[PDB]
């Protein structure tokens, strides 16, 4: 309960995805300030998942309600406030 952040998590990703096109296609949503995308140790290979951080959190509300269920790459993509 009562989250408050800026942090979204994307959800149904490719591998033409990444924190650079995150940068570019949720800045107009609101501008980016970090995004990271973690690995694993023996494959150290994602599935299709990263976070989105803005620098306004009001923002991200935008990218939440913007890329919640669009489409990118071709591909449906989910987003979400962080906790």
């Amino acid at each position: 309960g009562s989250t408050t952040k800026r942090v979204l998590y994307v959800g149904g990703l490719a591998e033409e995805v990444d924190d650079k096109v995150l940068h570019a296609a949720f800045i107009p949503f609101g501008d980016i300030t970090d995004i990271q995308i973690p690995l694993d140790y023996e494959t150290e290979k994602h599935r299709g998942f990263a976070f989105v951080e803005f620098e306004l959190a009001e923002d991200a509300a935008a990218a939440i309600d913007n890329m919640n269920e669009s489409e990118l790459f071709g591909r449906t993509i989910r987003v979400n406030l962080a906790k």
